[PDB]
């Protein structure tokens, strides 16, 4: 129902555009003849394969996939490494009491007893499976079996194991656990290996935790000088493991010697054992006690508990409950977490005189922290009783192993835990569990490129595996904050996330590594995904033009495959490698795999957070800004970097990693043949004129696309599907107070439409009508004096403008393509490609739409 928006175009510009798409010869659509019927402005390789495996030699680094050339171990043979390796594992263990006495808690573990069987298994098969209740120790003691079965029988040197994991979190914790328990740390007998950080084992007799990504992205050469692959966590239903499940498949048929070993918690493994011909299964177990399990009524019964003011199953409750009991359930809604419940139950736990640990699974960081602040409010909860440590995967690592750690005497320890304390990790000391009865799954509609982090109910599996988290130390309690009428209505299993997860990095990994057809390589997984999301991800790798017209991989998709960000993002940052503008759009491009590096608190941000944006009502102007600052302040040393991101409210660790990451990506476009000279830091300023800034955020849009929206009035937004929504509250676009933001421009794009209650766009810069129609648009029709630009926004501005904006995005679009065939004609800066850039350049400024971001408005 909005009227057109003006643009205000000079006429100088107007001509320059015109001047610049004739003097290239660009093609360009005429104005119409009538205005009732208007026009869009828009207008080879030839065609299975297996992944190779070879097993460990003397003078190979696995891990670095290098030949040792320096030093003694290139000459010295199996038999000198082996005894060597034998000799100094011995004296350690004689030597170390410390190490003894870890030893010694190892042997009583309930997988110990299994050692024999689980060795003789791995050696007479190809592939097994080991089954088993969390907890026994598959994860931290198998592939220490396996490696000290080596070092013992004098085999040290053909013995190098790698073991994936699901999560970042696991790999690097699996990793620091079992090097602790050989009395080391990374960087020896084990290493690890996750997206943009490691620290690689000794290249002989180790042991490689790693992300399957990580692994996948490191198999172009193949599996070269590894003995056994263990992958860790199959009953996940992780997407990457099952796709890595279908390469090793094919990898064990054509190399029978290689040693695979799938480990899982107690499922049905019949699936996967038949998909790997029928393997052995070898099954572990020890002592469990029995758990007392309890459902929302039997809560809310015990405690006495009233609260305040899908079909609902709290509506429904057996004739044997009180009437309170009934009419208190009936008063809570199921899509909330009751809070005070939590709290009652605690105070009830107190009156067993039992003691013991308890364990509450909450969805996400979101509701652990709500839960922990809650706590907090009531001196009840104070340090004199209770211990409460939030377990999630963004709090730091010290804070993460605080969990393990024994308490006081009459301390009560309490973890807030996501499902991470599920099936990948057991804190012992837990006697009672509290179970929200809900996950955390990411939702993702290409239809309207909407995120919703989606709050959804467990399965029964996930409530049986929650309930025997009270069950290894004695006799527990489990209570289920669901009624017994939505215990009844949960699956049997979640779904996979082959099913429901965008599958182009899968495509891409597939082309990368020559596994054929993406449909056909899908079509041998051991649960196939959904035919839409194969046609989806074709799609848009043919949009990028990653896949030609016969859908072989262009060097452009090459490119993309070898970068660990979104393809979308990948090519972003190509285009800001042409524009001299790289090592920006690598800075913007590494942020989105980390957390917001601002100490926000999920509240609207103050003065020192909002100064970081400069003038240009940009979220990513405030991350790079903050990034200039912080390197500056780094050059002081760690405590200058220490105080610095103390008064400024900032995230230490979010912001090294992300510059590490932000290096690691840089070093694959260099590697890639890109010149170093396009990467190179560039001073600006957030208030100033910066050409530099200006094209960023152009790149930005094209980035971030579809993602575009339009400001009616305060924090409501226009969407593109036609649908209103929410500026969200942590943006340097959100207001402080009452005070209304005079935006120059009503046009922003941004990182993530996210569906809560409402639809809220987070990671918020504004961009001109002239960024929109160049890089925030696919499809534009004219009646020759308003165009409409996507079906959703109309703008008032010249046909010969918007004809020509729409001819410099083709352009840029076909020089891309040269520049992936040959990355170094960047540096030639022909005259030909720079007068295309340059006009590119020229329409990324605030002043080319008549805006000057000094001026108040
Ligand atoms: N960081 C740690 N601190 C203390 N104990 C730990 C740590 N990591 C693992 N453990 C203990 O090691 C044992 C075995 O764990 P794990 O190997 O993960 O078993 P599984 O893979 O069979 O679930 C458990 O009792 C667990 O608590
Ligand atoms: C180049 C140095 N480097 N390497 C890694 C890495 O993760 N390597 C890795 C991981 C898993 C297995 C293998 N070996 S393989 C292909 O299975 O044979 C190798 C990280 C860094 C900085
Ligand atoms: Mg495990």
């Amino acid at each position: 129902t909005v009227e057109p928006y003006k643009v205000n175009l000079s006429q100088d510009l107007e001509h320059q555009l015109q001047n610049v798409i004739q003097e290239l010869n660009l093609e360009i659509v005429p104005p119409p003849e009538d205005p009732f019927l208007p026009v869009v402005l828009n207008l080879p390789s030839q065609r299975i394969g297996v992944v190779p495996w070879s097993p460990p030699q003397s003078n190979w680094n696995p891990w670095t996939s290098s030949n040792i050339d320096e030093g003694p171990l290139a000459y010295a043979t199996p038999e000198q490494i082996s005894m060597d390796l034998k000799n100094e594992l011995m004296y350690q263990l004689e030597q170390d009491h410390d190490l003894q006495a870890i030893l010694q808690e190892r042997e009583l573990l309930p997988v110990k007893k299994f050692e024999s069987e689980i060795l003789e298994a791995i050696s007479q098969n190809s592939v097994i499976i080991i089954r088993g209740a969390t907890g026994c120790g598959k994860t931290t003691q198998v592939p220490q079996f396996i490696l000290d079965d080596f070092i013992q029988n004098d085999r040290a040197a053909e013995c190098n194991i790698v073991v994936t994991q699901p999560r970042r979190i696991s790999a690097v914790s699996v990793a620091e656990r079992v090097a602790y328990e050989r009395g080391e740390e990374p960087g020896k007998s084990c290493g690890y290996s996750v997206r943009f950080e490691s620290v690689l084992p000794r290249p002989h007799a180790s042991i490689m935790f790693c992300t399957v990504g990580v692994l996948l992205r490191k198999l172009e050469a193949g599996i070269r000088g590894i003995s056994h692959v263990i992958v860790d966590e199959i009953h996940e239903r992780d997407i990457n493991t099952d796709f890595l499940l279908v390469v090793l498949r094919d990898v064990v048929q054509a190399y029978p010697e290689v040693r695979i070993v799938l480990m899982s918690a107690t499922i049905d493994t019949s699936m996967f054992c038949e998909y790997f011909f029928n393997c052995p299964i070898i099954e572990v177990y020890g002592r469990t006690y029995p758990v007392q399990e309890y459902f929302l009524e039997d809560c809310i019964q015990m405690t006495h508990f009233v609260p305040p003011p899908d079909a609902n199953c709290n509506l429904i409750c057996g004739d044997e409950y009180g009437p309170e009991t009934r009419m208190s359930m009936a008063q809570l809604n199921e899509k909330e977490t009751p809070f005070e419940l939590i709290e009652a139950l605690l105070k009830y736990i107190e009156t067993l005189n039992v003691p013991g640990a308890v364990l509450v699974f909450l969805p996400g960081w979101n509701l652990i922290y709500t839960m922990q602040k809650h706590l907090e409010m009531n001196p009840h909860f104070g340090s004199h009783r209770y211990q409460i440590l939030p377990l999630h995967s963004q709090i730091p690592r010290e804070e993460q192993r605080k969990v393990f750690d024994p308490v006081p005497s009459g301390v009560t320890k309490v973890i807030l835990s996501t499902n991470i304390a599920e099936t990948s990790i057991t804190i012992n000391d837990v006697v009672y569990v509290i179970d929200s009865c809900k996950q955390k799954v990411k939702l993702f509609t290409a239809h309207n490129n909407m995120t919703n982090y989606a709050t959804v109910w467990a399965s029964k599996t996930n409530l049986e595996q929650r309930k025997g988290r009270a069950g290894r130390v004695r006799p527990g309690f489990c209570f289920h904050l669901c009624s017994r009428a939505r215990f009844e209505r949960l699956e049997t299993h979640m779904t996979p996330e082959m099913f429901r997860t965008p599958l182009h990095e899968i495509a891409l990994s597939i082309k990368l590594l020559r596994l054929g057809g993406i449909g056909q390589f899908l079509a041998k997984a051991i649960e196939p995904p959904p035919l839409d999301a194969v046609i989806e991800a074709e799609h848009t790798l043919r949009e990028l033009d990653a896949l030609d017209a016969n859908d072989e991989l262009t060097p452009l998709g090459r490119i993309l495959a070898k970068l660990p960000i979104e393809p979308r993002f990948g090519k972003m940052m190509i285009m800001g490698c042409i524009f001299y503008v790289g090592d920006a759009v690598c800075t913007i491009s590494a942020a989105t795999c980390f957390p917001e590096p601002f100490i926000s608190e999920g509240k609207r941000l103050g003065y020192v957070h909002r100064n970081f944006a400069g003038n240009r009502f940009s979220d990513h102007v405030a991350l790079l800004s903050v990034f200039q600052a912080w390197d500056d302040a780094r050059m002081g040393g760690e405590e200058a970097e220490i105080r610095f991101c103390e008064h400024k409210r900032l995230n230490m660790a979010t912001l090294r990693m992300t510059w590490e990451a932000k290096v690691q990506l840089k070093e694959i476009l260099i590697n890639s043949g890109f010149p170093e000279d396009c990467l190179l830091t560039q001073v600006f300023t957030n208030t100033g004129p910066d050409n530099n800034l200006d094209v960023v955020i152009s790149l930005l849009a094209f980035g971030v696309y579809p993602n575009v929206c339009y400001h009616k009035e305060k924090r409501k937004i226009l969407t593109t599907e036609g649908r209103n929504a929410l500026i969200h509250k942590s943006s340097v676009n959100c207001p402080f107070s009452s005070q209304d933001m005079k935006y120059p421009s009503p046009f922003f794009v941004f990182g993530e439409k996210i569906r809560t209650r409402a639809i809220s766009a987070k990671g918020m810069t504004l961009v001109t009508p002239l960024q929109l129609l160049l890089f925030a648009s696919k499809k534009v029709q004219s009646d020759g004096q308003i165009v409409l630009v996507d079906d959703w926004i109309r703008l008032q501005i010249s046909h010969e403008a918007a004809a020509c904006i729409t001819a410099l995005r083709a352009a840029m679009e076909a020089l891309v393509v040269e520049v992936t065939k040959q990355p170094n004609i960047i540096s030639q800066l022909d005259p030909v490609n720079e007068h295309m850039l340059n006009m590119i350049r020229q329409i990324s400024r605030p002043s080319a739409a008549g805006i000057n971001l000094m001026i108040d408005y």
